[PDB]
């Protein structure tokens, strides 16, 4: 429905191409019809009258007609391939561009394969256009014209043919829903297999280290077996459809001939009148059979399009929050949490009522226990997820009224899962903005003390890095990631071990001498202040310090 | 290449099914030939004789023979489907089970999209099996028989028909190689695109954080445009091939009719001979053209079967060493790194001549600046990469002699990265051996101080964890990994930053290992300074300066 409107909008710029395809199709059909008159004239005129030069002229003419037919087919086929390629590219690009903008909980709740599997299933829309456009354009008009011609030719035999077509229609609508169910099932099974296979290949180090190759092999064999069962149950459905349609066609033809012979035996028609009708049936039954044979392709394309559209209907990140203010550009200092409450989906609320303030341009630290909301605060400050019953204010302006691009550009976050893409270091070290000069990159790298190891690399800053940065070590990857973050020139820098920096450290030894320290326990700030104040108050910080040290 | 042998080996257990397919298809063709006489028998011999009961009997008979035709088609098709699934499943399973055994040099070189793209391009072989087998088996025999019938019928035009076959042969030979080139190019471009897609997702955190949703879009658009260019070249090549074949076929039919007409005009064979020849021509040219129409499809099946081949020929991990299990089943300490130099693929030598000993028990620690190669030593003890020159002795016997399975089952190594498989906490905790009682898992989780958060989770040890363990935090993931390693009951335990059994601790901060037994300092891939904490600090060496810098 909506997706069909989308395809209509995609086809609208290609009206000239579609019209050219249609005109070439009409010329090809007309030449194909005129082709058989070669034999028809040859064995009625040329042979009986013993003409030689006339025979040569006629043979050359029919060869010329056939050559024009082939050229028209060639031109039409090129145009149809162009149309299919354009539509497929547009679908893939739109889907991918929308996926990259989805909210984060979508990515956290969906397997990798099931996000790209649908992408790879956009080829079935391309495989449906190329294999059905010509048929839909020519055989519809061919069938209508054939119906008119049979109606003016005979009455009773035309009604028998109409019963054949009605039976065709009854067959098609019965096998409509089950084919969709089979297609959806096989698509879901392929998605699950792809997801599990990607997940197994990526983390091969753990499998090899624990020697769990047998378990992974058995699980993938189970998933392949499920794929086979679904594909078998779909293939039986297709073969049932094909056999039943074939029986209808063959028995319809035989009954047509039987009725014609019976009528010829009595006085109803003449043998020539039956032969002409039988010859003319080749322009009516065959087109409808050709339209109905397309059913698997169009059904698969419709299911694939619905599966793609199940994602496109989702709301992107920017579509969730409204308004942009745009008056604020200088996000700096005085970060405020105002009665913030957060809860990941339906789990217990990990982040209860908290009210914490951060002074302008000061180095503050967060200390808690494993399971508290430290990284949750870090991700919440950069608006990956929105809170429930609170506001986050920066310099008196709410986080909800600041454009996403400003937040992403102006706040840097250095997590523990460093990701390094495939490509040269210059690309990895400059990901956000593809405009910086080498002086800034070198300054940022020297600031993070990443200049040594990057010098030691073969092609200085132009060395190639394998996927997931396996070409480097863990420390080198962490240093390169912190250099990339520092290159951003941020105003709010979060580190997860006049620019405000928040350090999230699990070791209390490095927390000392960091201005203000926030003790986050049970999803609430139990205590806050400088290190000396927490030591003097003999709070939970004192016990934590005594236990760790 | 040599994949045909393995294909034949797969086919060998299915000889009965293949024979049944052949017999059913042959009966289908014979019934089709017999039933194609209905119109001629009706018009020529039935209606002109005014027979009505005979009409009814013959029409019923031809309906019956058609229904038999449909039953044979149903049986043949279901057998072909079963054959296709069987071979396809066998091929994919063999490929995957081989990939899981390749050495780590293969995984750090390729991408995580090339391997999966090669796996998923094995459905082309199933498409070929489902599409071409029937046409081949019937139409080869049909073409041979049609040729014999044409030769016995008239020898004047059979030579023109042979000329047509020769033109098909030349066209196929000319278009053989460019089709393979185009197929290989499109498969390689799809592999690149799929790898880019997989890398962009699971990594979306960094893209969103750095605001790179447009640059990634641009790169993926360029890759899709390259795929479309290769696809267009392949499509144009296919259309050129099909147009040449169509021209040859149509012009050959017209030329045969022209030659027959010219023959009939002169004092030669009568028109009835020409009609018989034209009727027989549908039994020779139409089948042989059907084989030629299988040229593209079959080629796309061959190239895929070649791609899988160049993964299977790679030497596995178990095949690059000799087994000397004998009686050693215990890695009980006394580790010795004799003179060993290890280089990675081609970069530089990162480990120079190394000589060290680790006692039977005790807790030992290795320190050194980034790039020294501590993780390299840890990976060497697991035999992920074999040393270029030298040997590593576990207890009097080198690792090369000890079986791989025993090494992987007795040494635990917790790394900086933690991988959590999608599933349940119980399944992730029990990854090595599937059959573990609940008591052992609970004890291991308690030892790693990870039972508390598991218990606080909903459904205790069920807590279905999403991909990459996104359901849990990072500290919980580290605790889970340590618990999983401890469940292994290891003889050697290697501990990274993630925090009578020999313990090797790779420590980044010098203050966490001051009370250990021995400390090894890696400088320029060497252990120039070694000993306990007291000796190094008193020596006023590089360790002393490192300690002062830390303090
Ligand atoms: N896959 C690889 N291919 C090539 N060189 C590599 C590869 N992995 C690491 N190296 C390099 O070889 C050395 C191995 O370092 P290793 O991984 O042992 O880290 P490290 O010295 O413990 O440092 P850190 O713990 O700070 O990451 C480093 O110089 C690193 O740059
Ligand atoms: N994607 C998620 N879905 C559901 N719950 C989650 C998700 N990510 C984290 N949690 C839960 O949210 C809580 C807070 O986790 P968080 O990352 O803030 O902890 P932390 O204190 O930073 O961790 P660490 O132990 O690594 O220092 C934990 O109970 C964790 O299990």
């Amino acid at each position: 429905q909506n997706m069909m409107v989308k395809f209509a909008g995609f086809l609208k710029p290609l009206k000239k191409t579609v019209l050219a395809i249609f005109l070439a199709s009409l010329l090809y059909t007309a030449l194909g019809i005129a082709g058989s008159f070669y034999i028809k004239f040859l064995f009625d005129d040329l042979i009986k009258f013993e003409k030689l030069n006339d025979l040569h002229i006629i043979s050359a003419g029919f060869a010329v007609i056939f050559l024009l037919q082939i050229f028209l087919n060639y031109y039409r086929s090129i145009l149809v391939t162009k149309l299919g390629m354009s539509i497929d590219k547009s679908i893939m690009m739109e889907y991918y561009s929308h996926v990259l903008k989805l909210p984060m909980n979508f990515f956290n709740s969906r397997k990798v394969g099931e996000i790209i599997s649908r992408f790879m299933d956009a080829s079935k829309i391309r495989q449906a256009i190329s294999g059905a456009t010509l048929t839909i354009m020519i055989d519809t008009i061919m069938a209508v014209i054939g119906g008119i011609l049979l109606y003016i030719q005979n009455s009773s035999l035309f009604f028998i043919s109409f019963i054949i077509i009605l039976l065709y229609g009854i067959i098609v609508t019965v096998f409509n829903k089950p084919i969709q169910n089979a297609n959806r099932q096989i698509m879901e099974d392929n998605a699950k297999l792809t997801s599990a296979l990607v997940e197994s290949v990526k983390g091969i180090e753990t499998i090899k280290s624990f020697g769990a190759e047998e378990q992974t092999e058995k699980s993938t064999r189970d998933k392949i077996e499920t794929v086979m069962k679904s594909s078998f149950k779909e293939g039986m459905l297709y073969i049932n459809l094909s056999s039943l349609t074939g029986i209808v066609a063959g028995l319809g033809g035989i009954v047509i001939l039987w009725a014609g012979a019976y009528n010829v035996i009595k006085g109803n028609m003449s043998g020539g009148q039956l032969l002409a009708f039988n010859a003319l049936l080749a322009y009516f039954l065959t087109p409808v059979k050709n339209l109905i044979d397309l059913q698997p392709l169009i059904q698969t394309a419709v299911v694939a399009s619905n599966r793609l559209g199940e994602i496109l209907e989702l709301a992107t990140e920017k579509e969730l929050r409204e308004d942009s203010d745009d008056f604020v550009i200088s996000l700096k200092g005085d970060i405020e949490f105002r009665n913030v409450d957060f809860r990941y989906g339906l789990r217990k609320p990990v982040l209860k009522n908290i009210n914490l303030t951060i002074p302008k341009g000061k180095t503050v630290a967060i200390v808690g226990e494993s399971g508290s909301g430290k990284t949750t605060l870090a991700k919440l400050l950069m608006n990956f997820y929105s809170p429930e019953k609170g506001d986050i204010l920066i310099n008196g302006h709410s986080i909800k009224n600041i454009s996403l691009e400003l937040i992403r550009k102006k706040i840097a976050f250095v997590s523990q899962d460093v990701f390094i893409f495939s490509g040269t270091v210059k690309e990895n070290l400059a990901l956000g903005n593809e405009n910086v000069d080498m002086d800034e990159i070198i300054k940022a790298a020297k600031m993070a003390n990443a200049h040594d190891f990057i010098e030691k690399l073969p092609l200085k800053y132009d060395t190639f890095l394998n996927e997931s940065g396996a070409n480097l070590s863990e420390g080198q990857k962490q240093r390169l990631a912190i250099a990339r973050a520092l290159l951003k020139k941020p105003d709010i820098l979060i580190l997860d071990e006049d620019v405000t920096v928040i350090i999230i450290a699990h070791r209390l030894s490095t927390i000392v001498n960091l201005d203000k320290i926030y003790l986050l326990k049970d999803g609430e700030i139990v205590e806050s202040g400088s290190h000396t104040e927490l030591i003097a108050l003999k709070g939970a910080y004192f016990k934590m310090w005594k236990q760790t040290e």
